[PDB]
């Protein structure tokens, strides 16, 4: 491993219209210093896989405002308002991909694997292509993704991926001992520690050097072997995106769904849980019950929102939002997050949706000009059959307009994923191949009253009960 | 994570004839008092994938005696007789296959991956089909492996390989707090980590369990939501196969030679894996100025020398079974990540021995049909990276003068077209993939023309070529 004193000194060879990984999850974990020392390099024309567009006035978000990059391969790319700008306004091209896929792609460019098969995505845009990656003053899409190989492996549909690997890495890590072994705090891992081992210049800025020994072996996160510059980083603002934190002393259709989804949790099982109805649900889980919670960002057992003197700009849920950890938590990269969630490990996947099919199909990552931030982790968490899916959301529409129903109109998340159904009106459950059925109904409302809020048909459980809540 | 007072009440539903998983390196990180539970339980006709046969008397070796396994899914089958005599017989099925696709397979089963690209195994019996998987008594083949999908990639060969994930996993770690999260301790980890992810139940047993809170979280090798049953073993003989130990005040001529010659591969700051014999050997003459990281197969960096009386561990050995030291600020991780690493053509230098070696640089050392049937280990991996400087050390002819180094390879291939550079103890050639060998170094004494007879292929003589060196000092 090669020390630097200066952060420039470190990135001054990065070529133009090179391919650089970017570490860091939000703001969580991004190698502010390495980005500040491209801004003074000034190299252009980057093609920058990054996993968000950090911030307007930080993070990656910096290179786009001095229109350093060109490509961006990104899952999500909210809260960017110069980002979604550019690429709305066509001033960008933007990859946007799985973040799961993501981390395996960028994972298998490390490990000698040029491509690999894995079901997010199938049913999707993603593989059949169409997915706009760079518009053109119009809605119009002067690059549209191109469609991935599917191949079947026992029984299932699988797309083929390719191994994601740039020039050089810019990951941020914690510390660094003076032989180069590297290790990463809280959930600022990410994508820091898989990026840092597919590139063929690694730079690796960290908050503090330590000497030799200062680490248990069996716990060194990123060898030596894999950090080819390292560098103490200079300035470190541990700026948070959104500050959440509660106080020691603490409408309806939603409170119906957030108490009905709360009847979901069962002991002992292991959740992860989309952000709003699906996470406010995890309120009501009886305080005798213990469940766990994972988040996509690399984290198992998330706790309360933080006191004041809890807040650490280290520990984020998957919305960005400052969190705790509950006892006998831990922390792991990105690759092995959806490496979990992707092989079923996880038991209860709730989210949010804007239209379910008949069998299954889930949307609720795009709406064609008006609703292009990306899919995230969404495609991920729902393309394993061996994980329960749920969505939460309000039976219809705007102006009462069907949500449920037999083909969805918006870009699909997946194909016959969903499971379960909880609406404000009633629960249905849903199977890929006889549809959905109906087996609880809210206390006032009667089947002919679902009947003309669903696009389409669906059978009666003859054990139908009024739909359940729960306040205790 | 369920938690059991007795490994048979933790095993007692493992079906006959089902796919379980076993970690361990060697004899390093085993699961003991799990498989002693299976010994009871009697569960017979099972697929065990794990990496080695553990030895006769201890280990996988144990339900060999017992004849309770049909299938066996390793990278390395050596010191077990029981072994062999039921592989030999035709009673025991085997599918050798290459350490590191074994680990990748594996991790693929717990990922959501069911198939992968690597080019390990390119241009072998592994891609081709024909490795024997169970023999008939006359020594010919009842069942050959099958033809691995061939594709290239930025101009590169590469071979399909399946995931692999059993109904059972029997996991060894070191510690688990009352929560279930596990840890593994020095080299004890290698396909226990990966193995806890691949299988419908996973069942580990560990030397103590701590209470929550004694891990920091993001050490935690192994997080709860993998480990499905956790007991605590009863017996732990930490059981040693090769006890290499040093005192603090310490080959022939054609090997002594070779050992010298090799060590002048060794620079500053690089990373090498070292071969068991003579590469391994040659690392003792490496500068006391100059700084070397060893990496081992077995998920270790750093080796250092063997131990002192009071240093030898059975959680710490090298490729070759022996019990290891390790050097400071040296790093341990999984069998998955250690394949990554080294597939990945993170490792500078790969130097290891050879029987044949082609033209062009096709490699022949894990198998001689008939009598030599052990399994590549991790070899195929090891020179399956364009990336990874990989030079062989091998005594020039074999006996009568026969040719070792030739136009193709007479024993079955390691990989093709994946050696850089050849020592012997008379001459140094580069090799390169398309303008074959080129002599860039004579040993004292003899000239071309006596390498020109000892020697199968066409070769160019460098313009700039030297006396062979060597190095005492």
């Amino acid at each position: 491993t090669k020390f630097y004193t200066d952060a420039v000194e470190a990135v001054k060879d990065i070529p133009n219209g090179a391919t650089v990984l970017v570490g860091g999850f939000g703001l969580c974990g991004i190698p502010e210093n390495l980005i500040g020392a491209l801004l003074k390099t000034g190299v252009k024309e980057l093609t920058a896989v990054s996993n968000n567009a950090g911030v307007d006035n930080f993070g990656l978000g910096l290179l786009l405002q001095s229109k350093q990059i060109k490509r961006m391969i990104s899952s999500y790319v909210g809260e960017n308002a110069e980002f979604e700008r550019q690429y709305l306004a066509g001033e960008l091209e933007v990859e946007l991909t799985p973040q799961g896929t993501l981390a395996e792609r960028i994972r298998a460019g490390g490990a000698g694997v040029p491509a690999f098969y894995t079901s997010t995505g199938y049913g999707t845009l993603v593989q059949e292509g169409g997915s706009p990656i760079k518009y053109n003053k119009d809605g119009s899409i002067a690059i549209a993704s191109k469609p991935r190989e599917v191949r079947e492996f026992n029984g299932q549909h699988f797309i083929l991926e390719e191994a994601i690997r740039g020039d050089f890495a810019l990951v941020k890590a914690w510390k660094a001992d003076q032989a180069g072994n590297v290790t990463f705090r809280k959930s600022a891992r990410n994508f820091n520690l898989p990026m840092c081992k597919a590139a063929e210049t690694t730079v690796v800025e960290v908050e503090e050097i330590v000497d030799i020994g200062s680490f248990a072996p069996e716990d060194i996160h990123i060898p030596k072997i894999y950090v080819h510059r390292l560098v103490k980083g200079e300035k470190y603002e541990k700026r948070i995106e959104r500050l959440s934190v509660r106080k020691e002393e603490d409408d309806n259709v939603r409170e119906r769904i957030i108490k009905r989804a709360a009847l979901e949790f069962e002991d002992g099982m292991y959740a992860n849980l989309g952000i709003g109805i699906p996470l406010l649900a995890s309120n009501f889980i009886s305080p005798n019950m213990t469940v766990h919670l994972q988040s996509e960002n690399g984290i198992l057992g998330l706790g309360p929102y933080p006191l004041q003197n809890e807040v650490d700009a280290d520990l984020i849920n998957a919305g960005k939002e400052t969190v705790t950890v509950l006892p006998g938590a831990s922390y792991f990269s990105s690759d092995e997050s959806f490496a979990m969630i992707r092989g079923g490990h996880v038991n209860l996947t709730m989210l949010g949706a804007m239209q379910v099919s008949k069998y299954g199909d889930l949307a609720n990552w795009m709406i064609p000009g008006k609703l292009v931030k990306g899919m995230g982790g969404a495609m991920d968490l729902v393309s394993s059959a061996k994980t329960k899916v749920v969505v939460t959301m309000e039976h219809s529409a705007k102006g009462n307009a069907h949500k449920i129903m037999e083909k969805c109109t918006l870009p699909l998340t997946g194909k016959q994923c969903v499971n379960r159904i909880i609406t404000e009106k009633a629960v249905f459950d849903v199977d890929r191949k006889k549809g959905l059925t109906l087996i609880e109904l809210w206390e006032g409302l009667t089947v002919d009253d679902i009947k003309k809020s669903t696009g389409c048909d669906f059978a009666v459980s003859p054990k139908l009960i009024p739909m359940q809540q729960v306040t205790t």
